[PDB]
């Protein structure tokens, strides 16, 4: 009843933040996926230089 | 008979906070594990970059 | 009629708080935003003198 | 009226420290461009001395 | 009569201490909005040290 | 009158406490500057040696 | 009497704590067993383009 | 007298609760040495890919 009641609201907002949270995080996935595009490319440009080395 | 009975009532609400901050707890779990799931993701994708340099 | 009288001048003033509450924290996400305009602008120029090197 | 006044004030301040903030971080950006500096330049004479190797 | 004239000159200085126990409120803002200078000048600069690094 | 008087003198001890709280983190400014002396001129020796390398 | 009837409670959920603290671990060590198959996989075929070279 | 067998009832306990503290504090030190377990065998994961590149 009184921390059941209580602990029924507190979930609601656990849950919404558990949402958000994970889309926040989706934000962060692309991020990095770019900063692999940057080592990726560049690293494969010094393929070329050794390679022709 | 006195303190006896008033420890009953309070033991009662006492249990009901216990099994009610275990399902506070309970949604704190899940939000750990996707911030460890940025974690594994993104350093994966730096293991990516690391090991083509 | 004596705490529910109470209570609705109480909660007035709880929700007013709420708001305002709301708009003090966002305040708090521009600056935090401009923190990590810092490190991903800072850490991409790390990215220039690492994979030059 | 007294959490929207009080939020009013608070605000003027917090608006103050965001362009202070990113005055600050404005000083960050020509210091970690004067490290690239000698990245570049230092990695450049590498080449040099990798290039006639 | 009686309890109502002498809760007429009662809620006459009690509307006095809160307007003033606003102003009092007040000047407590600013000097919070201070120790925030501090807070965020003082956490730049450790942004400009942990940058570098 | 009588907590507008009472606020008067509050007041002109809150503005003294709010220019000498001012001062004492104008202190604590070039102790953190002197911090980020440390960090920015080991850690250009710290370019010295990766440099190097 | 007191603190020794307190404190078998306590240790009952300390050494729990202990037991279930060292199954965490154990999905810990496999993760990092599998990261050493990335770098031990990986750096073998840096291997085969090296001898190659 | 009055104070000196106040305080030999009050010693009774407070050595109790020292010694009871002591095996509370020794169920803390087996947990943090499973932490170096974990930083240890991980870290010498860590060596075996560093290694190997």
């Amino acid at each position: 009843a009184e921390p059941n009641a209580a602990t029924n609201y507190a979930t609601e907002a656990m849950d919404s933040l558990k949402t958000q949270a994970i889309d926040l995080i989706s934000q962060t996935w692309p991020v990095v996926t770019t900063v692999v595009v940057a080592g990726l490319v560049i690293r494969l440009f010094k393929k070329f230089s050794s390679k022709a080395v």
